[PDB]
């Protein structure tokens, strides 16, 4: 009985590329491409209450009204130490914002997910200098 | 907008799946999974198609001992051979000897990711990792 169905919810923009990298390179389904991929990720960490230095790489829409300020009540709010941010415009319609900063394991990891989350984030990509 | 479907998958796999969902700050099996589709598609994508293209972003984040001499230069000579373009480097110091400083970087995905192998080669260059983007989770 070892064969189970879990749902996957992606944001479209995520699904179409899901889609487009199925058909490049000759999977059949949806499920067997995810299925593989987690196969494959695990081959390539336990959270800890040691201060890090971490780097948050933020790609945002800037004309999304507001959501600097959410994204600086959430650092404001979070138990990190934000040592400085950094933004440039990209494009017409996208910026990218780094932000250095110091936390333990929980607390940065929170930041990332929060962010991640705000409507107008493309992504939030972290990188953790242990 | 957002679409959930099924996957499927054997029990033993999902266990250690599901094991590290909780752990990740997550809510849901999906986000572990939603960002390991995320990143995979991103590799995908830099590893194909473009020796002409040049509008990859991405961004190198480096700690160096910016006391030895030459390194600083050094790696700004690499950088100037690489082809790439750099956006804006934001530095902070870490200690006495270490500075980490964040690079945005535009140009092709040969080019960036060679400057990050060169850094990363580099006496006194204690860390060196990418975060890449593809246009599809921006455009």
């Amino acid at each position: 009985d070892s064969i189970i169905r879990f749902s996957v919810s992606l944001q479209q923009n995520l699904l179409d590329e899901l889609d487009n990298r199925i058909i490049k390179n000759g999977y059949s389904s949806r499920s067997e491409l995810v299925r593989d991929m987690i196969r494959e990720k695990l081959v390539e960490d336990n959270p800890n209450d040691e201060s890090k230095i971490a780097v948050l790489v933020v790609i945002y829409d800037h004309h999304q009204r507001e959501l600097n300020q959410r994204m600086i009540d959430i650092q404001h709010a979070s138990g990190t130490h934000v040592l400085c941010t950094t933004a440039i415009a990209m494009d017409e319609h996208n910026s990218l914002e780094t932000i250095i900063l110091q936390g333990n394991s929980f607390e940065i990891q929170r930041l990332q997910l929060e962010i991640g989350g705000l409507r107008g984030v493309k992504f939030a990509k972290l990188t953790k200098a242990s």
